[PDB]
C-alpha cells in the first residue's frame, strides 16, 4: 500500500513519508493525543511526531503500546520521533533527558532523536526559565558538543536514528565539518508549506543526503502568543482551494502532497478522526509540475514559528537567509 512508503535515511534507516504530528495548544489535555495517535495508526499512520516539550509522551506511549497489544501493529511497524529541549543541550543532559522520555513512553528505543531547536537555555526546572521581565534565559553550549552526546544516545541503542531541527545552513555545516564527526543528521525538521516553501534549504539537505521534514505544513494552530492575527491562513488560501477543487480533493491535501512531490517527508496533526483519515488521502492522487509551479508562487517567506524566546540568541536560526 503506498500509504506505507518510507524514504532512505542516511543511516541507513527508514523513515515513513507522512506522519502524525501530536502537539497541540496547552488547554487542550493530553489525553487528546492519546486518543488520536490510536485513530491514526488504525488510519494507516505509522511515524508519530513527539517531543519532550510537548509533555504528551507517557499518552502518546500508552497508545502506540495499546495498538500493540491489540495486535495492529508492532513495534518495528512504528516510527516514533521525539525531541531534546534547549535545556537539556549540556553533553551531561542529553543521555538522561532521552531515558526520562523512554521511561515515560515505556519503550526500549525511539527511532528518531533531534535536537529541538539550537538555542540552549539555561538548566533547571522551568521548560523556558526567564527573568523578571518574561525574558528567556540563554546559556552557552556548543551545539557540536550536544552533537557528540547525541551520537553517544545512537550507539547505546536509545535513537536507531539521530537529527536536527530548526537549524539553518550554517548550523547544519557546523556538525557536518565537526572534526571526528561519526553520524551526520539524517534529517532537518523544519517550518515548510507553501507560504515557506524552503526552496534554498531543501536544496541544500539534498546535496548533503539529509531529509527535510516539514513541520506546520497545514498552517498551524495560529496560537496568539506565537502568531500575529494578520497571518495569511494557509487552508482559506484561494489558489489552494482552486486546485483542491481542480483535483476534487481539500486544501489540506493539495498542501501536503505538494510536499511528498518535493521529496520532503511531511507531518500533519490532526485530533479529528475524519480528517486524520482524510490525511492519509495524500496518497491517492497526484499534482502535475504545472501546478506544482503554480503553488511555487506563494513563497512569501512567512513563518508561524518565529522561536521569539531565542531572539538575541547567538544561535538564532532565523536571520539568515536560509
Ligand atoms: N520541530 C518543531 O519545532 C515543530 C514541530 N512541529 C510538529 O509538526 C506537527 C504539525 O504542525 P502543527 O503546527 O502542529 O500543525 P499543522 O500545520 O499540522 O496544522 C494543524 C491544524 O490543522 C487542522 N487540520 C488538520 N488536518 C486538517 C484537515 N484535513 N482539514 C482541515 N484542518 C485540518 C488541525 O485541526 P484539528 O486537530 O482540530 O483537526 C490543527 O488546527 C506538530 O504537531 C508537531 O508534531 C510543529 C511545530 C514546530
Amino acid at each position: 500500500d503506498p500509504k506505507f512508503q518510507r524514504v532512505a535515511l542516511s543511516d541507513g534507516h527508514f523513515i515513513p513519508v507522512l506522519g502524525f504530528g501530536t502537539y497541540a495548544p496547552e488547554e487542550v489535555p493530553k489525553s487528546k493525543a492519546m486518543e488520536a495517535t490510536k485513530i491514526a495508526i488504525d488510519a494507516g499512520f505509522r511515524h508519530i511526531d513527539s517531543a519532550y516539550f510537548y509533555k504528551n509522551e507517557k499518552e502518546v506511549g500508552l497508545a502506540i503500546r495499546s495498538k500493540i497489544a491489540d495486535g495492529t501493529v508492532k513495534r518495528e511497524d512504528i516510527f516514533y520521533t521525539s525531541k531534546l529541549w534547549c535545556t537539556f543541550h549540556r553533553p551531561e543532559l542529553v543521555r538522561p533527558s532521552l531515558e526520562d522520555s523512554l521511561k515515560n513512553l515505556q519503550l526500549d528505543y525511539v527511532d528518531l532523536y533531534i535536537i529541538h531547536f539550537p538555542t540552549a537555555l539555561k538548566p533547571g526546572v522551568e521548560i523556558i526559565p526567564t527573568d523578571e521581565h518574561g525574558k528567556a534565559i540563554f546559556d552557552t553550549v556548543d551545539i557540536c558538543a550536544t552533537w557528540e552526546a547525541m551520537e553517544k544516545c545512537k550507539d547505546a541503542g536509545l535513537a536507531k536514528s539521530i537529527g536536527v531541527s530548526n537549524f539553518n545552513r550554517r548550523q547544519l555545516e557546523m556538525i557536518l565539518n565537526k572534526p571526528g564527526l561519526k553520524y551526520k543528521p539524517v534529517c532537518n525538521q523544519v517550518e515548510c508549506h507553501p507560504y515557506l516553501n524552503q526552496g534554498k534549504l531543501l536544496e541544500f539537505c539534498k546535496s548533503k543526503g539529509i531529509v527535510l521534514v516539514a513541520y506546520s505544513a497545514l498552517g498551524s494552530h495560529r496560537e496568539p502568543e506565537w502568531v500575529d492575527q494578520s497571518a495569511p491562513v494557509l487552508l482559506e488560501d484561494p489558489l489552494i482551494g482552486a486546485l483542491a477543487k481542480k483535483h476534487q480533493q481539500t486544501p489540506a491535501l493539495i498542501a501536503l502532497r505538494y510536499q511528498l512531490q518535493r521529496g520532503i517527508v511531511v507531518l500533519a496533526k490532526s485530533f479529528t478522526e475524519k480528517r486524520i483519515k482524510e490525511n492519509i488521502q495524500v496518497f491517492e492522487f497526484q499534482l502535475p509540475s504545472e501546478d506544482m509551479k503554480v503553488i511555487d508562487s506563494l513563497n512569501r517567506n512567512f513563518r508561524y514559528v518565529t522561536a521569539d524566546f531565542a531572539i538575541g540568541h547567538p544561535n538564532y536560526p532565523f536571520s539568515d537567509e536560509y
